[PDB]
């Protein structure tokens, strides 16, 4: 009852905000503490979450105006409960349809507990089940988060609604998310991407490590994928992913582009540089309407290979590019001291890609 | 004994992890705080280092899983004491020859108390000596720490064991550091080179800042050296 | 912890003298409570014995200026042991053969607990 007395003035000196503790958060790795952080982020205060494992029952939607802060990654750890369903990305913000706006998140790890599921599994449905789903919002910025073990992707950015649309090539869909900053995150355990866009623009993502994705399809350290546009990635590092930057669309969707790649660092990944338009290769296919654009220097990639067999056993490549009109390729070096690992095509060029340029090699 | 029970209570609380004070650091430029820091480390949370200057009497050793964070540079200051001998890095890993890993540091001042061995002295022997030195170990991430009065490096990167092994051209030495990111660190009066990396991998060093080294040698910013590969530098300045 | 503190500002505040539960008296109708009693009595301070059944294994012995005062009968009550012997008053001066001076005794029941043998 004394100590009681003692933690209510501590907490009413607000001193990093308003602490998810105060709302009645437990931090020990069993309790669920989902009330306690929907309350903290419905006061209108700044919240802070401090050292624990905050167990959460359901996913922690996020309003506008959030400013979301932990004790730092592997100090402030969020984490589904074992007996979640399916369903939910463990956070993502509210307003799934049209979107919310100005939410800085910081310095924890999301823990999306896919384990749970039994082993194999990613996500149900469209852009269900991320660890961290951005949908719709404008103003977001994401620094020093820690996404594992997670369902779908570890970082998702992407329009509004719980699915991705599939319009058509040449084709903007409603609701794009818009001012977007990743810096210093880590993403790993993924089903299908560390970080990546979707129907989408003016995004930086920077010092970033995306690597190990759990499952073996096309798991991708960073996804610039169907609809994303003016997008910067710097000094971010992949390993041990099928593509360490893919850059593409689907079928059916416009391909990302005005894509710039500022320096990366690509690690045993199967394809380091993976630039390519689904259903615009065939030499009978249309030309890509949206393929354009792609700006890319002081390229590493190192011991591309694909010793666990990502995409059916697809051969390794130091760079490839498809059906993109307008790729600028300046500076790239690409080293490996096993002969065996690469066997085809170190750089290639093909595919209907066009008007592209290579120095510097 | 009233603000014993209330600083129990705040303790408890955890707010940034465990703090050094807790452990009995008393952070006041003079009082060895050693113990404090080995007992906190070694108790499984997360380390919080609060405004101070925290004297110690030998290198701090740092074991797998660590997180230490501080107040900032400038505001949490550690630093070797003017009676410390010759022979330790002031930070480093605890397993010297075999590695650790998952290291996470941030946020503070390492002084290496250089001064105290009298001017125009360097490290006595291999990789000993920085005031931060890692070695043979994977995932270790160094944020905003400022290296200063450094006797052999700010900042070392290197293989396992104490000694820069020379193996001849075309080889690579065992028990390489791997997974390493300096970020937003100084390096300054350091007695061979700022921020440095050896016989390691996959590392990532991004607007860091290295200058005027105390001597006269082959003193560099950023030096990357003997069997280091795959790195990327950007944005840092040396001077 | 709190109230440990808390009572010893009390205890400072003498507002009887010293209590003996000061000097670890429970007064629980349990608890040997004797060593308390003789440091409390040893103490020089005027004594106070508050509210309980203090359980004593052997006489309680009253040394010259001794004030010794309880919260009053049936409130304040001293009370031998059931495992006390023989041959012992269970309150009397220190110096059985040539005596003590000033001796003040108020406000308390002894129950010498004759029952026992
Ligand atoms: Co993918
Ligand atoms: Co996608
Ligand atoms: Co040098
Ligand atoms: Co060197």
């Amino acid at each position: 009852h004394f100590a009681d007395l003692v933690i209510q003035v501590i907490d009413e000196l607000k001193q990093f905000g308003v602490s998810v503790k105060t709302y009645g958060a437990k931090g020990d790795g069993v309790t669920d503490d989902i009330r306690a952080f929907e309350k903290a982020i419905e006061s209108g205060f700044p919240v802070y979450v401090p050292y624990g494992t905050f167990m959460v029952s359901r996913g922690i939607k996020l309003p506008s105006n959030t400013v979301l802060t932990g004790a730092g990654k592997r100090n402030a750890v969020i984490r589904f409960m074992d007996s979640v369903g399916r369903g939910e990305s463990l956070m993502y913000n509210e307003n799934v349809t049209t979107g919310n706006e100005n939410i800085f998140l910081s310095s924890f790890t999301l823990d999306g507990n896919n384990k749970r599921l039994g082993q194999g599994i990613s996500g149900i449905g469209g852009s269900r089940e991320s660890n961290l789903s951005i949908r719709a919002c404008h103003n977001v910025y994401i620094r020093d988060i820690e996404a594992v073990d997670c369902t779908l992707h570890g970082i998702d950015i992407t329009c509004g609604g719980l699915d991705y649309p599939y319009l058509g090539d040449g084709t903007t869909a409603p609701n794009p998310s818009e001012n977007i900053w990743i810096e210093n995150c880590e993403a790993t355990g993924f089903g299908d991407d560390g970080i990546t866009t979707h129907h989408s623009q003016y995004i930086n993502i920077l010092n970033c490590y995306s690597h190990d994705p759990r499952l073996t399809a096309n798991c991708n350290g960073f996804e610039i994928d169907d609809g994303s546009r003016h997008v910067v990635l710097s000094n971010n590092r992949s390993k041990g992913c099928y593509g360490g930057i893919e850059i593409k669309a689907h079928g059916d969707a416009p391909a990302a582009y005005n894509i710039s790649i500022n320096g990366h660092m690509s690690v045993e990944d199967v394809r380091s540089y993976n630039f390519r338009h689904i259903g615009h290769h065939a030499a009978t296919a249309p030309q890509s309407v949206s393929a354009k654009n792609i700006v890319a220097s002081n390229l590493v990639s190192i011991r591309p290979n694909n010793k666990r067999g990502f995409q059916d056993n697809a051969t390794p490549r130091v760079l490839a590019v498809s059906a993109y009109y307008g790729v600028v390729i300046n500076g790239l070096t690409g080293y490996t001291d096993d002969p065996n690992l690469l066997t085809e095509t170190v750089v290639s060029v093909q595919f209907r890609a066009r008007n592209c340029s290579l120095n510097g090699v």
